[PDB]
């Protein structure tokens, strides 16, 4: 027979994998709207999904939010059920053979910088920015970027009293080594600075099609990060960025510069890339790449 | 028989001394890691190992503190056994012909400013800051400035009422002589601005070179002391300074106003350096001096 979670979530394929857990494709045949369930297997060790809803509730009703349909449970399954969107960036990145144009990074580090002064807002910090946890709207909503999976996020200040953590070292969980700050690395707590700070290196690697750090391939040892660590203290942002507008080098030193503590000005660095666009004369239509594949 | 420290730690080669006690090499034979012993004798009339790794204990989890792994009564001596950590700013320094450039000075000043920072937010004052008092980590963490030695370390201020410990002045001079405060030559109570004052003098160290009441001729220590003493008061900050930015005497200013139960902005020291590494043009790389020898 067919398997069908709750009731009226029809399940489906098996489409990827987030933090916690496998993101299976479903329908909610009630209602013939296909959407997302990711379903963790009910006692593991650590059950964080009753968690991760918890925060997608808070950010309810912000731009760029996936919405959820439904959480509960179904046997040895907690089942989370939210809004089915479109591809990813690092999707489109390689559908685009890797290589987006200045207009798209341009076009794209507008809405990914608000998406996370979103979050922020909220008292939280992400800490896993990639290109994965970014997808494209569909249809009416195609050209907006969403920010999805709240599995390693965490608060940053009191709700009420805004009190920031305070300065220590870290005791959680740590996201992408690929796009990890420089202080994930030295073993310091993650906060707002540092999700902008990987924001810098996912434009980067937009721009680059891949980062110097990326595929050291090292040995069997339990520690490969140990050279990412290295590779990346190594190569200086006026060599990373070399060959790019100055913009981007600019943006990095900002993020690096910033204290533990500081608020970041979002405002400036939207100010740093929007001039650029305005400079190369470029549109604010919402045309990427990915459209204009179609015509070769 | 080969000599071993509570039946875990091989014993080595004496590194130096900690403030009342040696610092010896050590291996953790089981992971044979490296590690930093300490030994007080039980013997001694002031115990003060049981005291200091009680506050390394309180400082743990903090950035740049470290680990202490074990703590153990032996037959003559009593054991703290510490992460090992790499080398310390004075070993650098030398290593570097003795002269430190503007951005590297400038990138440790800012991590230097920051322990300080914590261990007062733990209610105590080091009372010996130095170069040698701040090692660098190991590996990935080698960017990483560390602080060391909580031996001289005094509490400030009640753990719960927090009411800043009473002035008093007459005591004696604490800690190296070439960097303490002026106050503390003045037999004054040491508080929170004294810490900061000494750092200052580090700073300086790591520009200049030497420091002008450094090499004076005397036989007697307290004749010593004296003779430091009247160089330091005798030379004016401006001059101590010149030509170099401007920050740096003003930061050591404002160490020298500060009110004994003063509570230091450390943002406001802090962003002095972090103003003048941004209009140096200097960019955030973790490369130091030393990294290019």
């Amino acid at each position: 027979m067919e398997l069908r979670v709750g009731n009226r979530y029809r399940l489906g394929r098996k489409i990827g994998s987030g933090s916690f857990g496998d993101i299976y494709l479903g329908t909610d045949i009630a209602a013939g709207e296909e959407v997302a369930i990711k379903l963790e297997c009910v006692k593991t060790k650590h059950p964080q999904l009753h968690i991760e809803s918890k925060i997608y509730k808070m950010m309810q009703g912000g731009v760029g939010i996936p919405t959820i349909r439904w959480c509960g449970a179904e046997g040895d399954y907690n089942v989370m059920v939210m809004e089915l969107l479109g591809p990813s960036l690092e999707d489109l990145f390689n559908f685009c053979s890797r290589k987006f144009s200045l207009k798209t990074v341009l076009l794209l580090a507008d809405q990914m910088i608000s998406r996370i002064e979103y979050i922020h807002s909220k008292n939280f910090i992400h800490r896993d920015v990639k290109p994965d946890n970014f997808l494209m709207g569909l249809g009416k909503k195609g050209n907006l970027v969403y920010i999805i999976d709240f599995g390693l996020a965490k608060k940053y200040r009191d709700a009420r009293t805004h009190q920031h953590i305070p300065y220590r070292e870290n005791k959680n969980l740590t996201g992408t080594a690929r796009y990890a700050s420089i202080n994930t690395h030295l073993g310091i707590e993650q906060s707002r600075r540092d999700d902008l700070e990987s924001l810098g290196y996912v434009l980067m690697y937009f721009n680059l099609g891949s980062l110097p750090w990326q595929g050291l391939k090292a040995a069997t040892k339990r520690q490969k990060y140990e050279r990412i660590s290295e590779k990346k203290m190594s190569t200086p942002i006026e060599v990373l960025c070399k060959g790019y507008p100055s913009e981007f080098a600019t943006y990095l030193n900002f993020c690096r510069s910033l204290r533990f503590d500081d608020k970041p000005d979002y405002s400036y660095l939207r100010q740093l890339f929007r001039n650029l666009f305005h400079r190369q004369g470029f549109s604010y239509d919402y045309v990427f790449d990915w459209n204009m594949l179609k015509f070769g």
